[PDB]
Parts: structure tokens; C-alpha cells; sequence
């Protein structure tokens, strides 16, 4: 029922919030990685591995090949595949309990996938831009 309003910042989380797995995957790709570089590869990955079910049964050697433009491709690939498996197999309340997810991914989740933005204090620049804007205009929008 919670629909995160569209901001003038077009965060990638705004396009993927409908699927928590995809939103969290995006945060994995964006973690410590430039958006200009990571986003293009992210769309490629999501095209070849469109779901957690697909990503979890995937071959890390193949995933890492697709992740070469971002460096550390072997580690990234294995993390993505492991997180995907835990996301679908582990019992969790918040994604931070899953492999590969930290504050950044959990804050993204808690602002975009569930309605807890008011309790979130982001440390990511773009998340802070969106969050500040949400606070600035939440009266005028209709929300929390």
C-alpha cells in the first residue's frame, strides 16, 4: 500500500521498489561503486538473471564475466548468488540479516519497500537527497 513518491532525483530505487529483490540487488551493485558505471551493468544483469530464483541457481563464473567492468567480479558474483539464495530461503524480517546486505541496502529497503522512511537515517548521498526531499514535502504529498 506504501508507494514511495517520485522525486526529482530519479534514484534507481524508485524504479525497482516494486520488487525488493531487484531493489536490494541494485544496492549490492551500487555499493562503493559509481552509479555511472554500475547502473548499465545492473540492467544487463537483471536482463539475464531477472529473478532471485534465476540468480540463486546461477553460475558465478558466468555472472562474474558480466560484472567485469566493475572489478572484483568474482566476489561480487558470488555475493549476489548467495544473497539471492538467502533472500528466498532464509527467514528474515529485515534484509540486513541477509548476506551481502548492509546499512545502505537496509535503509533503501526501509524507505522504499516498507513504510519506515521516518525512522531511517541514510548515510548514502543520493538516499539522503531523496529522504530530505521526502521530509521537506511529505506534508504536500499525502504521506506519513
Amino acid at each position: 500500500k506504501w508507494t514511495p513518491p517520485r522525486s526529482p532525483f530519479n534514484l534507481v530505487q524508485e524504479i525497482l521498489f516494486h520488487d525488493p529483490w531487484k531493489l536490494l540487488i541494485a544496492t549490492i551493485f551500487l555499493n562503493r561503486t559509481s552509479g555511472k558505471m554500475a547502473i548499465p551493468v545492473l540492467w544487463e544483469f537483471l536482463e539475464k538473471y531477472p529473478s532471485a530464483e534465476v540468480a540463486r541457481a546461477a553460475d558465478w563464473r558466468d555472472v562474474s564475466e558480466l560484472l567485469k567492468p566493475l572489478g572484483l567480479y568474482d566476489l561480487r558474483a558470488k555475493t549476489i548468488i548467495k544473497f539471492s539464495d538467502e533472500y528466498l530461503t532464509k527467514q528474515w524480517r529485515y534484509p540486513i540479516e541477509l548476506h551481502g546486505i548492509g546499512k545502505y541496502g537496509n535503509d533503501s529497503y526501509r524507505i522504499f519497500c516498507v513504510n519506515e522512511w521516518k525512522q531511517v537515517h541514510p548515510e548514502d548521498h543520493k538516499l539522503n537527497k531523496y529522504h530530505d526531499w521526502l521530509w521537506e514535502n511529505h506534508e504536500k504529498l499525502s504521506l506519513s
